[PDB]
């Protein structure tokens, strides 16, 4: 069994797969139109130049959403958003859709090809440590080798009335079940990191950081997973369990368990004659 990880094309194709059955998206443009608005409400006050750090360039089109509503609030200032992606593809994709959109006139992007860790490695070399006025980590911690670590230090990068912004599966989730019992026997890669936004309170709790967390609810069709032979049925099977041509891959023993598991309610829920994931979201905001 190898890590679905290690197959950047495999990877994609389900990745895609699951987007595709999945109110992911729709469930953070929910957040960012109704919840988001009073969170980032004061982040420029005073400030004649709003910084946004991004970590992570895939949610190019989130990203985008983020800086209308932080237009909104504040009309006229410029805005620096800078985003610390390691994928080449990723930012050459972000830049497409930046070229193909309007209003962003007030907006001035930089994109660094590197790590949190190695970002964050560089600029403790920097004399000066720079502040700024919104972060966001939108599902990518799971790639992050020291979180206690990477969350304190962007804390610390925080400015007045700044505000962090954390995404990762809610604790209350299939993933959740999903790990806790199956996990050990999946692919143990160095590169992922199964994590929850329970594993992340704690963190945050021991750290002493002010803290508040959001669940939405976010479901994943995985119907094709039981019709034997499905294409698309098989893709979403190498998502789950982030490995590569799981089925013809891996013990039946196993596969027969989860088959069985995953049709039950703590992993999904039956409806219009549809078996959906429970793939409910966190959404955690830190004050400065
Ligand atoms: N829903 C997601 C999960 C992981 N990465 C993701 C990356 C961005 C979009 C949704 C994701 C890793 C493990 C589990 C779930």
């Amino acid at each position: 069994m190898r890590s679905l990880f290690s197959d950047h094309g495999k990877y994609v194709e389900s990745f895609r797969r699951f987007l595709n059955h999945s109110t992911e998206h729709q469930c953070m443009q929910e957040f960012m139109d109704k919840k988001l608005p009073g969170i980032i409400g004061r982040i420029g006050d005073t400030k004649s130049e709003i910084k946004i750090l991004s970590i992570g360039g895939g949610a190019g089109e989130i990203d985008l959403q983020i800086l209308s509503k932080v237009q909104a609030q504040y009309p006229g200032v410029c805005i620096n958003n800078e985003v610390v992606e390691p994928s080449a593809e990723q930012i050459a994709k972000y830049k497409e859709l930046v070229a193909k959109t309007s209003n962003l006139e007030n907006v001035k992007f930089a994109w660094h090809k590197e790590t949190s860790s190695e970002y964050q490695s560089r600029m403790l070399e920097k004399k000066e440590l720079q502040k700024w006025d919104f972060i966001h980590m939108i599902q990518m911690l799971y790639y992050v080798k020291d979180i206690p670590a990477t969350l304190k230090f962007f804390h610390s990068l925080l400015g007045t009335n700044a505000k962090m912004l954390i995404i990762v599966v809610s604790g209350s989730s299939g993933w959740d079940k999903l790990w806790k019992k199956y996990g050990s026997r999946f692919p143990q890669d160095d590169l992922c990191q199964y994590i929850t936004s329970d594993d992340l309170t704690q963190m945050l709790d021991n750290l002493g950081l002010k803290y508040e967390c959001y669940d939405l609810l976010s479901t994943m069709d995985i119907s094709d997973c039981f019709i034997d032979g499905n294409e698309n049925g098989d893709l979403l099977w190498d998502f789950l369990t982030e490995t590569c041509n799981f089925n013809a891959t891996a013990p039946p023993d196993l596969r027969a368990e989860l088959g069985k598991d995953l049709q039950e309610p703590e992993f999904s829920a039956k409806k219009e004659g549809k078996v959906l994931f429970n793939n409910t979201l966190s959404f955690i905001v830190i004050e400065a």
